């Protein structure tokens, strides 16, 4: 373990009457677009390093899982309409108004056996199929084939979210979340922020959603996501407050890109990309891509990993392996409380 060797060279300890009971600080900073994965790296944290999501937890995720099942099937429902996609059983139109007449008569997210008998029919559908595989041209949440494939067990009447129900959820943040974990002996503060607050902070995460290199904004239906991604990564990467920042890159939802990757091509996103359409090609010209952005190179290192957020076990491993890069490079400047 070269890590070991290395923070083991330190010796302010020394100066502290406790030192060795002292607690040694990271500040994390976690940045990227919107819906590139920033809260649930957050939650993953918890489950790893601080034992995870109880039942009871879990049960108050219950009705966000439902909301996002009902925004999922009622974006491709509507895109239909849209796009001219016609049901493949002219039946299914009386459970698309019904599904319409269910989530209008409620408040908030919920479930019953008529409304999960409703959205099992629409999604088992050919022309629904037809419009959810064309998803790029609107706006569906990510989730939305996850939650809908598993109705049947999210709609059984004694559901309980499982972990991988509740990082599989999209939930509105606003404003500045700060995490505390510790691993490794090092006492991490987290911050999802998406800041001059932060300058010098031991090191910036930043998200991008290898999945968006399709997709527009929701907002301006002009602009290509993954555009935005790299002109915000340009603009932080490239900021005097982070020069002596570790700056790692997640390039995640790597899940997601490689189930598309061969039926959606690259050049959608970068239209003078020549190379082939497969995974390991494409997810390459990304990274090169990004790393491109840093107008330091010869002094600034980017550190990137791919990563699927809502894998644990990928996600711990990702964390070590950056850990291990922190304790070799940047214990000089991180204090002890
Ligand atoms: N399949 C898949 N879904 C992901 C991944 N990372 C995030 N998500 C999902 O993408 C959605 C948005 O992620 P979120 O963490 O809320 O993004 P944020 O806006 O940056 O905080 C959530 O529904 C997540 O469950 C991933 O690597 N793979
Ligand atoms: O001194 S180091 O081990 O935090
Ligand atoms: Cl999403």
């Amino acid at each position: 373990d070269k890590a070991a060797v290395e923070r083991s060279k330190m010796i302010d300890r020394n100066l502290r009457e406790d030192g060795e009971k002292a607690a040694r600080e990271v500040k994390l900073l976690l940045l990227g677009a919107g819906e590139s994965g920033k809260s649930t790296i957050v939650k993953q944290m918890k489950i790893i390093h601080e034992a995870g999501y109880s039942e009871e937890e879990c049960k108050q995720y219950k009705a966000v899982v439902y909301s996002n099942t009902i925004q999922s099937i009622i974006a491709i429902i509507r895109a239909m309409g849209r796009l001219k996609i016609d049901f493949g059983d002219a039946a299914r139109a009386d459970d698309a108004r019904q599904l319409f007449v269910l989530a209008g008569a409620a408040e908030e997210g919920f479930m019953t056996a008529e409304l999960a008998g409703v959205i099992k029919r629409l999604w088992k559908d050919s022309g629904v199929q037809a419009c959810f595989n064309r998803s790029r041209e609107y706006q569906l949440n990510d989730s939305a084939a996850y939650y809908l494939n598993d109705l049947d067990r999210i709609a059984q009447p004694n559901y309980i979210p499982t972990q991988q129900d509740v990082l599989r959820t999209r939930v509105k943040t606003t404003g500045i979340v700060e995490t505390h974990f510790t691993f490794k002996d090092l006492h991490f503060k987290m911050f999802d922020v998406g800041i001059h607050c932060f300058e010098g902070v031991t090191a910036i995460i930043f998200c991008v959603a290898l999945s968006d290199y399709d997709l527009v904004l929701a907002e301006d239906e002009e602009m290509n996501r993954m555009h935005e991604s790299m002109k915000l990564f340009d603009s932080i990467c490239n900021n005097k407050w982070f020069t002596d920042t570790s700056i790692i890159l997640f390039l995640n939802k790597k899940d997601l890109f490689e189930e598309k990757i061969k039926k959606s091509p690259l050049t959608i996103c970068y239209p003078e990309y020549a190379g082939s359409n497969t995974y390991e090609e494409a997810a390459a010209y990304i990274q090169c891509q990004f790393e491109d952005l840093n107008k330091r190179k010869d002094t600034k290192e980017i550190y990137t990993h791919f990563t699927c957020a809502t894998d644990t076990k990928n996600v711990q491993f990702v964390c070590d392996a950056v850990t291990d890069v922190i304790i070799k490079n940047n214990l000089k400047d991180c204090g002890l409380f």
